[PDB]
């Protein structure tokens, strides 16, 4: 259960939003969201061993969720959770896979677009 939305967005929560949107929507040439696989992270249920490889989870839909509830109270801060979650697709896959491939592309996407707003 995330925490509630709030009404109106902030001018913050706005900028964030365009941080957290530009990650989310980037394709690749053959116009594959790259982020599909980011947006929710399996159960412990249901892939066990990964919660005992990373010392903090994290997916998208965990960061969307505070920062429509207003909780971020700066850029920077998200910028840190979508790189915990980057840098935990690449703990824990290979860097054959292609998931630790499309971090290495979101988490420039990601930087990129902190530069330049």
């Amino acid at each position: 259960i995330s925490p509630k939305k709030s009404k109106y967005m902030t001018p913050m929560q706005q900028k964030l939003n365009e941080v957290y949107e530009a990650v989310k929507n980037y394709t690749d040439k053959r116009g594959r969201r790259l982020s599909a696989i980011f947006l929710r992270l399996p159960s412990r249920s249901e892939l066990p061993d990964y919660y005992l490889t990373i010392k903090k989870p994290m997916d998208m839909e965990k960061i969307r969720s505070h920062m429509m509830a207003n909780k971020y109270q700066d850029i920077d801060s998200m910028v840190e959770d979508f790189v915990m979650m980057f840098n935990n697709a690449c703990t824990y896959n290979e860097p054959e896979s292609l998931i630790y491939k499309d971090a290495l592309v979101l988490h420039k996407v990601l930087l990129e677009t902190r530069r330049d707003l």
